[PDB]
């Protein structure tokens, strides 16, 4: 009986130990060795390329290598604190490489799978165990060595000569052409600029900027500008770009010679042509889809930063703000810009969508893309059209967005208030200016803004008010700017025709009187004014009716035949040619112009009125829209802040002054005294929600506390990982401290310090702490694995899951902290650390209690083990 149970326990323990050793060895070996061998081979190859070593001792040249601004040190701490950065560097490089390769392959597969690529190529060509783990590391090392050798020695070796040739060509062309042009016809320009104003100011900053280019050029040609990612990456970049250009040019050149009337009969050339064409299309589509999704949001974020976030949160003298807060990791500045840009695009799209289907007639916005768009192929349309047209469209869109963002926000927060009005009302005070991304002044603002957005979004009775305001101001603007019919649909004849009074001086001063003083003609009106001095007004339309589309999703090949003057009987005033239109369509369509099918279903035309000089009246409208949006935003913000300041200061402050003495009160008194001339985010948010309630009441006439969390619960239906991680860490922290505190108890007992003194020689103050930390880390890993498994298994429902997590967390925390609490009660680190440190110095009872408490803990563990062992034996008995 006992022998069988012992044998079974030994077998189970041996199997578990073998499995654990195998998995630990595999994981540690891979995750640690492979990146480190990658970095070692990279350093070795860079050293071989350069021809010399930074430290002409080999070993010190492999840990630091070319790392500048880092004094070397051979201590173990100074090696452990350095070898983590190398691992992070290699991990990041591998992640980027893998992501790029995956994206490229997926794009190529999607392009090849399309049904138009076959037609395009037809047009172009024409008709016809421990040992296993050990062995799986050497192969990875060899593959890393080979891939690194190829991809980091061939491109650089070719790129050296490529940069030599490029630099020579550029220098020759510059020195020739620029100097020839300057010597020929620049004397007059120099004479004019000598005393035009400017030359000193322009040349000073020009040579200052030109010095940087000269400085960078010297760094590459003379090996002094090492330790920089750019200077080391440039030859590989140029080699890859030249290879891509050569591939595309070779595809185009091989394509030539044959067409649809004389196909290719050589099977060898067909495969080469197909692969080259597929690569060309993959590169084109990847560039086009990368620009719109990553390059434009980042630029928009940078622009929005420089225009709005720097003048308010930071000082006005500086240009950019984001690079300062994220000084811990500068590359992380690339994510904040993207987030800001995409949020701006999302909100602008929402606003445009609101205006589209409520106020303006359908047809005034066809250049912007439409969300519904039943006949919209995002990928098939990106292959047919050439690259130039799409690039031009993207550039124009970016320029328009630049005008909007920069002009609006910059003029409002940089030139109007700080200079023309001389006020700080858009400047956060000094004491609450964010300075870092892991502080409280930033997190509080972020959370307040997010929760105010949540409360104001799903609240109702505000969107109808916004729509009413927008409709009213649009009616007001379009009734006066003469664009009554073109933009809205409704119209009155009185909008067509501007009259002239008796005299310009009379018209300017007495326009109403002249109006108070029957269509006609300009000559007839002049004759009547010159003959009878009684009619100070006339009527002459001076407007032409036009033909406009009737939907925002009309076909691209049809818009060309619209926008032509039409008389009152649906008859064209002048004939419209067709040969020029056909030639323009053929030229703009490209070679594959006949591969595109146009959905000519939603194709109608309206009859509207357009006023004379129809190029400034639809820019004044945008100006007025900007003005009114700014008025609304500024009014809301200032009113909210003023209302909250009034309420707080004339409410709570006297109450606190009466209850608590004139000594929390101090901070609230200063914060409510500068807010009369500065901006406050929290007051603005609170006033915004209060005004939301008030405006809901106003709209009702002319969600108190419960609906808030009601919607929040549905929103939250992040917490699964955070709760488990915190609970596991808290238990680990208590266990680590208890183990550290328990370790010192033995030293005190040993002193009662011969053994303690003898042990202290071999770093006894840190070995026990390290062992306790390792044990606590292992326990935390096990607990976290168990918690993750339980959460995945258990994936009203939230309350039950929260109760299970709370019960598990509370039970572990209570048991772990109970011995500490009992020790703390007996005392009333900690007592053990005090006893250890009291080498130069009641306590007997406390010492006895600690020994007694330790015995109880050991006895409990042994009883559980005996019960667990007996349970295993019972299962073994049933099996036998």
């Amino acid at each position: 009986p006992f022998s069988l149970l012992l044998s079974k326990s030994i077998l189970t323990f041996f199997e578990k130990a073998r499995l654990a050793l195998t998995i630990g060895l595999a994981a540690v070996l891979y995750i640690i060795g492979v990146p480190l061998v990658w970095n070692m081979f990279g350093k070795l190859y860079t050293m071989m390329l350069d021809g010399s070593s930074p430290y002409p001792d080999f070993l010190k040249s492999l840990i630091y290598g070319y790392d500048q601004s880092a004094t070397p040190e051979l201590t173990t701490r100074a090696i452990f604190y350095q070898l983590l950065q190398n691992h992070s560097f290699t991990s990041l490089q591998f992640i980027m490489i893998v992501i790029l390769h995956i994206a490229l392959y997926f794009q190529y597969d999607m392009i090849v799978r399309e049904d138009v690529f076959s037609k395009m190529v037809f047009h172009k060509i024409g008709p016809r165990k421990l040992l296993n783990v050990i062995a799986y590391f050497i192969i990875a090392v060899v593959f890393t060595a080979i891939y690194l050798a190829i991809s980091y020695l061939f491109p650089t070796f070719i790129g050296f000569g490529l940069l030599k040739i490029y630099f020579g060509i550029f220098k020759v062309i510059l020195r020739g052409l620029c100097h020839l042009y300057y010597l020929s016809g620049a004397h007059i320009a120099y004479n004019g600029l000598t005393k035009l104003v400017v030359d000193v100011a322009m040349s000073w900053i020009s040579d200052h900027l030109i010095h940087d280019i000269i400085y960078l050029y010297n760094g590459y040609t003379e090996n002094t500008m090492k330790h920089s990612i750019f200077i080391r990456a440039l030859p590989a970049l140029t080699t890859y770009l030249t290879s891509v250009s050569i591939v595309c040019a070779s595809s185009n050149l091989v394509s030539r010679g044959y067409g649809r009337e004389n196909g290719m009969s050589n099977p060898t050339r067909r495969l080469i042509f197909q692969i080259l064409f597929a690569l060309k299309c993959t590169f084109k589509v990847f560039t086009l889809f990368f620009i719109e999704l990553a390059g434009f949001p980042i630029l928009a974020g940078v622009m929005l930063d420089f225009s709005l976030f720097c003048p308010i949160l930071a000082s006005n003298s500086r240009m950019l703000w984001v690079p300062s807060i994220c000084a811990i990791w500068p590359p992380f500045s690339l994510f904040v810009y993207w987030t800001i840009g995409t949020l701006y695009m999302y909100w602008f799209a929402k606003y445009i969508g609101m205006i589209r289907k409520n106020i303006i007639r359908p047809g005034v916005l066809f250049f912007i893309r439409s969300p519904e768009d039943p006949n919209i192929k995002i990928l098939h349309d990106s292959l047919i059209h050439p690259m130039s047209i799409q690039l031009s469209r993207l550039c124009l869109s970016m320029f328009i967005y630049a005008i909007f963002i920069v002009l609006g926000f910059g003029f409002h927060t940089r030139i109007f208030f700080p200079f023309m009005l001389k006020s700080n009302l858009l400047s956060v005070p000094e004491a609450y200016k964010p300075t870092s991304i892991i502080s409280w002044k930033f997190n509080t603002i972020l959370l307040t803004l997010y929760f105010t957005k949540r409360i104001l979004e799903s609240s109702s009775y505000v969107k109808p008010l916004l729509e009413r305001y927008w409709k009213t101001i649009f009616k007001l603007c379009s009734r006066k700017l003469r664009l009554s019919s073109f933009i809205l649909g409704k119209d009155t004849p009185t909008e067509r025709g501007h009259i002239v009074y008796r005299n310009l001086f009379y018209k300017y001063i007495a326009a109403k009187n002249a109006e108070w003083s029957k269509p006609k003609t300009l000559e007839q009106a002049e004759e009547l004014f010159g003959q009878v001095r009684d009619v100070h007004a006339y009527f002459v339309p001076d407007g032409v009716l036009m033909r406009v589309p009737s939907s925002d999703i009309v076909s691209r090949n049809y818009v060309q035949t619209m926008f032509v003057p039409v008389t009152k009987d649906d008859k064209l005033l002048k004939p419209l040619d067709l040969e020029r239109i056909k030639e323009r369509n053929k030229r703009a369509a490209g070679e594959f112009g006949y591969l595109d099918e146009q959905n000519t279903e939603y194709d109608q035309y309206y009859i509207v009125y357009v006023p004379p000089d129809f190029r400034l009246r639809y820019m004044t409208l945008l100006g007025l829209v900007w003005l009114f949006a700014s008025i609304l935003m500024l009014g809301v913000t200032f009113i909210s802040q003023a209302l909250i300041n009034f309420v707080c200061s004339f409410g709570f402050l006297p109450v606190v002054k009466l209850l608590l003495g004139e000594r929390v009160y101090v901070a609230w008194k200063e914060l409510s005294d500068i807010s009369y001339s500065y901006l406050n985010i929290y007051y603005v948010c609170v006033g915004s929600v209060c005004l939301s309630k008030i405006a809901k009441d106003i709209l009702h006439f002319t969600e108190g506390q419960g609906i808030f969390m009601a919607i929040f619960n549905s929103i939250f239906d992040n917490l699964m990982v955070f709760i488990a991680i915190m609970i596991a860490v808290i238990r680990t922290m208590v266990s680590w401290v208890v183990l550290t505190d328990g370790i010192l108890a033995c030293y005190n007992y040993l002193t009662i310090s011969y053994t303690i003194g003898n042990s202290k020689w071999f770093k006894y103050d840190e070995s026990l702490l390290f062992v306790v930390w390792i044990i606590s880390s292992m326990v935390n890993f096990g607990t976290g694995y168990k918690s993750l498994k339980l959460f995945f298994r258990n994936r009203n429902f939230l309350k039950t899951m929260a109760l299970e997590l709370f019960k598990q967390g509370f039970l572990h925390m209570v048991i772990y902290v109970l011995p500490i609490i009992i020790l703390s009660l007996v005392f009333l680190h900690g007592s053990r650390s005090f006893t250890l440190s009291l080498n130069e110095s009641m306590q007997d009872i406390y010492f006895g209690l600690l020994i007694a408490l330790e015995s109880f803990t050991f006895f409990f563990q042994a009883t559980v083990l005996f019960i667990q062992w007996f349970k295993s034996t019972v299962q073994n008995v049933k099996d036998e």
